[PDB]
């Protein structure tokens, strides 16, 4: 299979989803040689922000900025597309993902390609796909009323085709080094299981 | 009193939430005419995105952009905690809210200045404030699993002191011309009753 990987954290190399997503990456060249694997880096490589004339791209003649912003949302659609297996590292920072992972969606979803309407409802077309969140947090908020980036995530998720979606926990890590050390044990361990189930 | 209205929609005077915005102004200087209003345009007057250069200003020697870049949240901050209603314009795009929101809101939250921890917990500081947010929706989620916007929006508000928020909402805009006709009407009718209550 082919495997993509989306990092979109801000803090390089001492990012923990960062850390977690080589894991990843390092334990599916161990277990499945033969697969090919496409890591995409949306801090190190940014997606503008939708304003209101990308907008427009989305949806007469077009301007410079415009034509760039189509033909880039094409290729990530079709990169999208193209494989198996999406891992999506996914930072809490103000209760919110990241704005580097924001980007990538808003040029992602789009009428006629990622989803359609119909009589029996809206409809994802990114379909057959197997997806795996890495999300990591400072303080401890896992099935509890400040965890909102989890049902955001299933949700935009479903709405563009992807039901099946797993999710690895790396909380408390503002409390230091070893909460952060057992936050990557235990991430890891989640990782493992999904790489050889 | 003083009240600060921030608009975030990328459609400008198309935008249904800048309309209900708008509106909102025109009734207070209507009912309450000796107050002062100040709206920002956070789509017209962008916030830059939150990348690994300026978080080192939010927290030795600083860049060119770093310098910028808290020279701006501290700009922010001061027209936050002088005023007294807060009105935020809401819309929905893509399950979240709009990125021009959420770069004033990463560039707002600040340890030491909009919240701190404490014993007792994490603690906001911009208190003593009114918020309404004016949510504006294509489809129809008020009440339902598909709006996480509308808890993401109490969670960060509470998180930096503002606990007092009402919410108003305008949904079913996607249904056409009539619909977003009610939408309007709707809201503004809940606009009335804030304004003279
Ligand atoms: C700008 C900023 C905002 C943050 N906001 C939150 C927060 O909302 N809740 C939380 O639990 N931790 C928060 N944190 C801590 C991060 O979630 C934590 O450091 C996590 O490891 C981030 O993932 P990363 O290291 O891969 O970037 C924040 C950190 C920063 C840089
Ligand atoms: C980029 C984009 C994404 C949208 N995403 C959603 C969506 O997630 N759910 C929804 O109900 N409507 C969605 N809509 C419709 C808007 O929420 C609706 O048009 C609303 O009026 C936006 O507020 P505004 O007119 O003030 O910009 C979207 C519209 C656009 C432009
Ligand atoms: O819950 C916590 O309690 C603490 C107690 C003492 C010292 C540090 C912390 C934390 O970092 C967090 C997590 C934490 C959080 O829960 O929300 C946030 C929102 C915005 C920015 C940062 C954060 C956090 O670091
Ligand atoms: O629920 C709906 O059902 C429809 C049926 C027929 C024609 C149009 C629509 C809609 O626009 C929406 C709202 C709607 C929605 O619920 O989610 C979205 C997510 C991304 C982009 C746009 C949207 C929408 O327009």
């Amino acid at each position: 299979s082919k495997v993509l990987v989306l990092k979109s954290s801000i803090l390089a190399g001492y990012s923990q989803s960062n850390q977690l997503s080589d894991y990843f990456v390092e334990q599916w060249r161990e277990k499945h040689s033969a697969d090919e694997i496409t890591v995409r880096d949306l801090a190190a490589n940014p997606i503008p922000v939708l304003d209101g004339e990308l907008v427009g791209a989305l949806r007469a003649p077009l301007t410079p900025r415009q034509q760039e912003a189509l033909a880039l949302s094409d290729e990530l659609i079709a990169e999208l597309k193209a494989h198996d297996v999406i891992v999506i590292a996914a930072p809490m920072y103000n209760f919110n993902i990241s704005t580097q992972l924001k980007n990538y969606f808003d040029l992602v979803a789009r009428a006629g390609v990622t989803f359609r309407y119909t009589e029996n409802g809206p409809e994802g077309l990114v379909t057959g796909k197997k997806a795996i969140v890495i999300t990591s947090r400072g303080g401890i908020h896992k099935d509890g009323p400040t965890d909102l980036v989890t049902p955001y995530l299933s949700t935009f998720l479903g709405f563009i085709g992807i039901t099946d979606v797993k999710f690895v926990f790396a909380e408390g890590i503002a409390y230091g080094p070893e909460m952060a050390a057992k936050a990557q044990s235990d991430a890891k361990a989640a990782i493992d299981s999904i790489v050889s189930a």
